């Protein structure tokens, strides 16, 4: 089980290089996604190219789960994995690719 954040947000996972946002888009058919092509953004690096992950944003919580339900299909040639991501975590790792969270839980 693994989780970014509770957000609006998924993290796609096994992309192949050779795609762009049409292809990821195609593959979420069954998800409304935010501001269509604009809503996906791949982690590229500083070599200006995608580490074959992506960030696509969702009209709704909803929409999430629909993408979360199509988690293990091949997309490209591969199996994709379909993460929940918080607008934190998205934003954060299209600056600075690193999947490390911002772990903090200061209980006691």
């Amino acid at each position: 089980s693994h989780m970014g954040g509770e957000g609006f947000v998924v993290k796609v996972r096994g992309l192949p290089w050779s795609c762009s946002a049409d292809e990821v888009q195609r593959f979420f058919s069954d998800c409304k996604i935010q501001n269509g092509a604009q809503g996906i953004r791949f982690i590229y690096t500083r070599e200006g190219r995608p580490s074959g992950e992506a960030f696509v944003e969702l009209e709704s919580e909803d929409e999430v789960k629909l993408a979360l339900k199509k988690d293990r299909e091949t997309m490209g040639h591969r199996y994709v994995e379909v993460f929940k991501s918080n607008n934190v975590e998205m934003d954060w790792v299209l600056k600075h690719t690193g999947p490390n969270s911002p772990d903090t839980a200061n209980d006691g």
